[PDB]
């Protein structure tokens, strides 16, 4: 522990405070902001900033610094919300700067497309402008799997993998968020975790399965109308699983069931999920041949 005390390479991460223009809050305290020359992708770009509340306790200060160090340790990957810089030197508050995902969380976004989805578009395709398709959904799944494969390879156990924690950027790029931290979460927890309290990469795979259900239900709430009590936990341990979501393919539902294997060691690995989802994305394209 005590990650906040790890060596910090200022030459690589320190960012000038006045090269940052704070904007409106995104949550709490995360703030949207404009950065000037933080990377070689453009002169100006929007970013997300986690700022240490003023009058914060020493403990809270250590927590935020620890988060920064953990982000640095983990490293970069296209499918995770990446660290861009930090303001740690005297003269102002501690700030951690990350990439900004313009479209918010995936669950909310998918729910907004309930009446704007078709498995495959048909010509004239303009009748389905901006609609989601099976390709989009499988692609989102594929991306998160790749992001988790990377996190798992860095020995990072997410613990709260859910659609609400997947953010959408431009060009349908999705990123996993809240992975370097210090309602009804039980609906995403593996049986061993509910009863034994220990999180592992394998319990993250179980959560990934629920996330897939969320994606192919277009943002629906897991276990529709079910009371999440002891009876639920008991039935889950016994083998009860959700039925297929409305927009799933047969292969995707089986993959959901595979991720929900009662035995942790029998669930697929994220690397296996990456290979499989990639294969399904490729096979789905083979179904859309009007323009071949
Ligand atoms: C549509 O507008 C929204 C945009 C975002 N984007 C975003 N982009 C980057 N990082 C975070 C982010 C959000 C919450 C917590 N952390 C982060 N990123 C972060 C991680 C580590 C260190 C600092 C920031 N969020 C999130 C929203 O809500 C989820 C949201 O709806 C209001």
């Amino acid at each position: 522990e005590h990650a906040e005390r790890l060596p910090y390479d200022a030459s690589k991460w320190e960012f000038p405070r006045d090269r940052l223009k704070l904007g409106k809050p995104l949550g709490r305290q995360v703030i949207e902001a404009d950065a000037f020359g933080i990377d070689k992708t453009a002169t100006c770009r929007t970013v997300a900033v986690k700022m240490l509340k003023e009058g914060a306790t020493h403990s809270e200060h250590r927590a935020l610094m620890s988060e920064l160090k953990i982000l640095i340790h983990i490293g970069h990957h296209l499918n995770v919300v990446n660290l861009l810089g930090a303001c740690t030197k005297p003269g102002g508050p501690l700030m951690v700067i990350t990439e900004f995902c313009k479209f918010g969380n995936l669950s909310t976004y998918l729910r907004s497309k309930r009446n704007e989805f078709v498995p495959y578009k048909v010509a004239p395709e303009d009748l389905y402008k901006d609609f989601l398709t099976l390709e989009h959904l499988i692609c989102y799944s594929f991306q998160v799997a790749k992001g988790m494969e990377f996190l798992a390879s860095r020995k990072c156990i997410h613990r709260d993998l859910a659609a609400r924690n997947i953010l959408l950027s431009e060009k349908n790029v999705v990123k996993i968020c809240d992975f370097g931290l210090a309602r009804l979460p039980l609906k995403w927890m593996a049986p061993e975790t509910i009863f034994d309290r220990v999180y592992t990469i394998q319990s993250d795979v179980w959560s990934f399965g629920v996330l897939l259900w969320e994606i192919f239900s277009l943002g629906a709430s897991p276990y529709p109308g079910v009371k999440i009590d002891e009876e639920f936990c008991r039935r889950l341990k016994e083998g009860t699983r959700m039925r297929a979501p409305d927009y799933t393919t047969p292969e995707m539902y089986q993959t959901m069931l595979d991720c929900w294997h009662g035995e942790p060691s029998q669930r697929p690995t994220f690397s296996e999920l990456v290979e499989h989802l990639g294969n399904l994305l490729q096979a789905n394209a083979q179904q859309d041949r009007h323009h071949h």
